[PDB]
RNA sequence: GCAAGAUCCUGGUAUGCUGGGGAGCCUGAAAAGGCUACCUAGCAAGACCCCUGGGGUCGCAUUCUUCACCCCCUCGGCGAGGGGUUC
DNA sequence: AGCTTGGTGTATA
DNA sequence: CCAGGATCTTG
DNA sequence: ATACACCAAGCT
């Protein structure tokens, strides 16, 4: 089903987005617009706070817990080896909290006569100074540490200062008898500092080293009379840690192919989009005659030859070498725009978008689509054309900032040959911008992997059984199976739950026993609650709160012609303690339990309706997904979204979540966000040079459309739109996710 | 070419949260409650394998999960990794 | 009652 | 937060 | 430090 045509590929690759272009050539003009799409990414980034990227995350959470399993590892093998000396371990409970600092204290300040004492002193100062050893350089030997001036010199300004605020002086000044001494005199006191967060002055100021302990160890045995070789192997053991190694980066020759990773997250994403981009462009119009590449002049803050325009060249000759692409081209930022200039191209007047700045021309980046109509224009670029308009821009720059207290065209018969060729190439962006078939997709995440919960472990609340209950507190039970029996006892022909959260389900009944499959639960019994009637699952012992949600399940119910709606919001945790996170599961269809969160924090209407067997799941919507409204557009504005959308009829709308139970979160899928944010930042610090069409785009950013369930389904013809890599709406039900509509899709299984 | 770095990766540290404790202080004194510290265990759910337990290794990346089709790579029909699926 | 919307808490250095 | 190993960039 | 989920006044 393969049909060659002559077509050049054209990409812009930007920070948080990918333009890409198929253009059909006849005589070496623009022919046909075959499928422009531009592709919103994150960039690999999963936290928006600090920058971070997804790897970089998982990479941090992967070594926090070899390092929790090493340091168990460690402790365990020193609580042997006090075994085996015969001192005994500090106690897990019911000992004083200073007995260990006490320990060291008396350790390094006099000789213990006591045989059992002394042991039991020892193996206490030896066991916490274990659990606190201080920083040392991994790469630093324990021979190397041995032979570190001790005490440090950190520790000594620090034991200086504590004597000068103290007026005495400890002999010798170790950090065990510094804090035991501190810990005796003003208890209360904190030891270290936290960088995190009336008046309690902290004990110590720069952080412990392990040369410090170490000197403390060596003093606590001087004065003991310790063995040599004891000493040695309890130094060995409590200051033993695994040296630095290079397990996984393990780093003509063959160039890279599309299909390798190329290791840092943004160029992943580029590469992934435009991977499957060039796939499916090759499977329906055959391969690219050349490949035309604009790297972006960021994409590394905190000809282009940069990391990412060096992988996106081998890995694009690869292809070209496989496929028979006659040249590829990369070219540096910012071209392209100056190639939009000369042709009398503005993404403004393209898309029809109203103005937004009182004085100066408003900047392309409004419209996302403006990705996609910059790789039509690099489709027609050429080397030597680019050298010229760098040239022509690095002479007119000089000129302008001359003429400030130009322009003037430099004359090349390549760029009057590029601009003869060029002339249909805006009626055909206007030709293809009419009837809509620029795109804007974001690709989707469908896995369901990440942050299964919060991180913050939660206390638990507590209620008697024969006390009165409210819907919260019936929502709040945290173990399933007496979730289900008051289940049963609030609803005996129910498998859901369905009360309000502020009415008073059930009275105070003094004779309540609630029956189990393993005991009885008499009425002075108290329940496990979760601590806030909000989505929780227990983890390690406490409550924790459930993560962002995977996705929502769309419910339908009632007649044909006016149907109701509702989303039940699915989390990772929800997947997790229902036994589908493993393998051949498809999360989006399958059972839930009634006490996962999902279901226990579901709408009242939809939980009535599943009960009463009218409500079946239509669909799906995760974070990101596309909500064409049609031509009619939004019918239910009301508020600021009609004072929008007066100013920017926007159809297309984006998923980005699901705030409660009854809403879903909506942001234009054409306007971008970064230019509202600077918008809100003019509104902030230079009044009215902004328009009211800009005023009301601030003020809509960032929270955009918060947006009823039953006001956004309502609408005929909505439809669920999911691209392919060309930027196309996959509407044959096939293998991948395909488009559906709300108001006919079948239900499920 | 000093190096400002960008991407990770490896090894650590100190807080913080929860469970169990408690040195001082404040209440209550019949009894147990809070604050500041400090001690101790854990810090994704879990999954696999080896000798009741224990110990080791993976578990927040590769944005269309699972299923289906097609292609590529490593080892010995056979799994594990990747990649693509046009409207 | 029900939709707008304003504010805020999240593990961190 | 720390030190330092590997790519790869820019100086 | 973000942005999303939850909470809780206001309009209608
Ligand atoms: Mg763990
Ligand atoms: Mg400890
Ligand atoms: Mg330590
Ligand atoms: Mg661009
Ligand atoms: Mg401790």
């Amino acid at each position: 089903g393969t049909v060659p045509v002559t077509w050049r590929l054209g990409v812009d690759v930007g920070e948080r987005s990918i333009g890409l272009a198929a253009v059909s050539y006849e005589e070496d003009k623009p022919k046909e617009i075959l499928a422009a799409v531009s592709w919103i990414h994150d960039g690999g980034v999963g936290d928006e706070r600090s920058g971070a990227s997804r790897l970089a995350l998982r990479g941090m959470a992967r070594r926090a817990r070899r390092l929790r399993r090493f340091r168990r590892a460690r402790l365990r093998d020193l609580d042997m080896l006090l075994s085996e000396l015969g001192w005994t371990p500090l106690p897990d409970k019911n000992v004083s909290p200073v007995d260990a600092w006490l320990a060291r204290k008396r350790l390094a300040e006099e000789y213990v006569v006591d045989e059992t004492e002394r042991r039991r002193l020892l193996g206490y100062a030896v066991s916490h100074m274990a659990r606190h050893r201080g920083w040392r350089n991994p790469w630093t030997t324990i021979k190397d540490l041995k032979n570190l001036p001790q005490p440090s010199d950190s520790w000594e300004r620090t034991r200086e200062s504590l004597e000068a605020r103290y007026s005495v002086s400890l002999e010798p000044g170790t950090v065990g008898q510094w804090a035991g001494y501190l810990l005796q005199r003003a208890p209360g006191i904190r030891l270290n500092p936290t960088q995190q967060s009336l008046s309690n002055a902290t004990a110590f100021e720069t952080r412990l080293r392990q040369e410090d302990v170490l000197w403390e160890l060596r003093c606590i045995a001087d004065v003991q009379g310790l063995p040599e070789d004891v000493v040695s192997n309890v130094i060995d053991a409590v200051f033993c840690q695994k040296r630095p190694s290079v397990p996984a980066e393990r780093i003509r020759p063959p160039l890279p192919a599309l299909h390798e990773a190329t290791g840092h997250p943004v160029v992943d994403r580029n590469l992934a989009i435009l991977r499957k981009f060039l796939s499916s462009a090759t499977m329906r119009w055959g391969p690219p005659q050349s490949i035309v590449v604009e790297l972006a002049r960021g994409a590394s803050e905190s000809e282009s030859t940069g990391y990412a325009a060096v992988a996106l060249r081998d890995r694009l000759l690869s292809y070209g070498e496989k496929n028979g692409v006659a040249q590829v081209a990369v070219f540096r930022g910012g071209v392209t725009a100056e190639a939009r200039r000369w042709l009398d191209i503005s993404i403004e007047r393209l898309f029809s978008r109203v103005a937004i700045f009182a004085q100066s021309t408003s900047t392309k980046r409004l419209d996302r689509r403006h990705h996609a109509v910059d790789a039509v224009v690099l489709t027609t670029l050429t080397p030597g054309v680019a050298k010229t308009l760098a040239d022509a821009r690095s002479r007119r720059v000089s000129a302008e900032f001359w003429r400030r207290p130009s322009t003037e065209e430099p004359q090349s018969p390549a760029y009057r040959q590029w601009k003869e060729s060029c002339s249909g190439l805006g009626d055909l962006l206007i030709s293809t911008a009419a009837r809509d078939s620029i795109a804007v997709a974001a690709p989707l995440r469908l896995r369901p992997t990440g942050a299964l919960h919060e991180e913050t472990l939660r206390a638990f609340s507590e209620h008697t059984v024969g006390a009165a209950w409210k819907g919260a507190e019936l929502r709040r039970i945290v173990e399933p199976e007496v979730y289900a029996a008051f289940l049963a006892l609030t609803d005996p022909g129910g498998r859901f739950l369905k009360v309000s959260p502020s009415e008073d389900v059930l009275p105070a009944d003094e004779n309540r026993h609630i029956v189990l499959s393993d005991r009885v639960l008499g009425p002075r019994d108290r329940v496990k609650l979760f601590p806030d009637d909000r989505g929780s699952i227990r983890v390690r012992g406490g409550a924790a709160y459930i993560a962002s949600f995977h996705h929502a399940r769309v419910f339908r119910w009632g007649s044909s012609h006016s149907p109701s709606f509702a989303l039940l919001r699915v989390s990772l945790a929800d997947l997790a303690v229902a036994g589908l996170l493993r393998d051949g599961v498809d999360v989006f269809t399958a059972e839930l339990p009634p006490w996962t969160p999902a279901w226990r924090y579901a709408s009242i209407a939809l939980v009535k309706a599943v009960e009463s067997g009218d409500a079946k799941q239509v669909g799906w919507l995760v974070p990101g997904d596309e909500l064409d409204f049609g031509p009619e557009g939004v019918t239910t504005a009301a508020g600021d979204l009609s004072m929008f959308l007066k100013y920017f009829p926007e159809r297309h709308w984006v998923v980005t979540g699901f705030e409660d139970d009854k809403r879903i979160n909506l942001k234009p899928a054409f306007l971008s966000a970064e230019q509202a944010e600077v918008l809100r930042t003019e509104r902030s610090d230079r009044p009215d040079t902004l328009t009211e069409a800009g005023e009301i785009l601030a003020q809509f950013f960032p929270r955009c459309w918060r947006a009823t369930v039953a006001k956004v389904l309502c609408h005929p013809g909505l439809t669920v739109i999911r691209r392919t890599a060309l930027g196309q709406p996959r509407w044959r039900r096939g293998h991948l996710p395909y488009s559906w509509r709300p108001w006919s899709a079948d239900p499920w299984s």
